[PDB]
């Protein structure tokens, strides 16, 4: 919020009051993940280096 | 106001007379003001310099 101001009615006009306000804002971390399983025989027999190719 | 001039009817016609006017304009000062009240407890408790924030 923001404060006000007001016009005074003459040399002895009664002055007025105001207030300011604040609030909170947030951020939340979340997780994503996956698994890729491979037979150890297929890792050895392949000429393509499958771990470096899936990364 | 502005003065006149007049065409004169021949070599020996009577010349006429004219005059100016002036007046006044005014500007008046007026007041705007406000009050911000805060408890002594909040000025001590809070870590924000709370009078310097509202100015």
């Amino acid at each position: 919020s923001l404060p006000d101001a007001y016009w005074v009615d003459g040399d002895t006009g009664l002055k007025q009051t105001t207030k300011n306000i604040w609030s909170n804002v947030f951020m939340t971390a979340e997780e994503l993940a996956v698994i890729v399983p491979i037979p150890d025989a297929l890792i050895a027999d392949s000429d393509l280096p499958l771990w470096d190719e899936v990364k």
